């Protein structure tokens, strides 16, 4: 926990720096939320602010809200599709029959493919059942010609007592949607 | 490179901290050396000092020198088997027909098994051909009951332009046998 403290920043800072060196022209943020896991819900008001904030640097900022069972709740442009906090809030009470996957996301966000530099950020606070977690998934359908892996950042909100080092790969562990998204903003010189 | 600077410390510090939280009772340091890659050979005098230094905290400190083709050059107790710097130096000119592997090392260092807490440190500056590199190997023959992976630290001396994220796993990249071993000493409160 003290050690969980230190590595959160050390690892969050370090991996976000990896995201940055590939020089993304855009970012796609997939957020998988177990709403009944939020300590305080004013953790959802930081998400909103963080998201809009990121669109100062990335106007074409893309987002995707998955639920705790891996069902897509929404997606599209943060800039144009997120006006209220209701915007984020309402999805709590939103039904869906579409399972998430990178290859869905890719097909859905980029029909004509990817020519720009894209960075993928996967953040989830839901339980680590392999079939439901977005972190456990294979984002390599996003690999560019001449990289052998994508520019993928995978963060887990809420510390783990279990090792998934074989199944997942350079996963980060922080304690808040608040530490994560905010750090992510600081990292781009954002407010 | 500036970024290679920052992540070296950030990642070295962070992963060495992981080594530390498992609370090792002992350490085994495998050092794979391409001697014709050393910029300055007084990089071999730090190895010597670093090794002896570590035996202040770990008297039962075990070491293993592999060569650039994955042949064991020597092994045993740092404390009792390393007197000269010749000790380390001579192995330059030492022949061998034993390929290295964890399972050899395990069998050789621990015939009766492992009951203590052991930390494994693999440091290599040799080229990344999978069959010759010690970092590319599977150290899980060292996993304890109730951990699902070993306490393994794998450091690569000399930065890489290539991604081996699938084959190797939470590899660290530093620039010196000097930064690495010294940091490793600082980490245990050593001089």
């Amino acid at each position: 926990s003290t050690v969980d403290s230190i590595q959160s920043v050390l690892t969050t800072i370090s991996s976000i720096l990896s995201l940055k060196r590939e020089k993304p022209d855009n970012l796609a943020i997939i957020l998988q939320i177990d709403f009944t896991k939020l300590k305080e819900e004013d953790s959802l008001i930081v998400v909103y602010n963080s998201l809009k904030a990121l669109t100062i640097k990335f106007a074409r900022l893309q987002f995707c809200f998955v639920d705790r069972n891996n069902y897509v709740l929404d997606y599209g442009s943060v800039l144009h599709k997120i006006d209220s906090l209701d915007s984020i809030s309402n999805l709590k009470s939103k039904s869906s029959s579409t399972q998430f996957s990178p290859i869905w996301l890719k097909n859905t966000l980029y029909p004509e493919n990817i020519h720009e530099h894209l960075g993928i950020v996967a953040v989830s606070n839901s339980n680590m059942e392999a079939k439901k977690s977005i972190l456990f998934q294979d984002y390599r359908c996003f690999t560019s010609f001449g990289r052998r892996r994508p520019n993928e950042l995978k963060i887990k909100v809420g510390y783990l007592n279990v090792d998934y080092s074989d199944k997942i790969d350079e996963l980060v562990e922080a304690s808040s949607w608040t530490f994560v998204l905010e750090t992510l903003c600081y990292s781009f010189g954002l407010s």
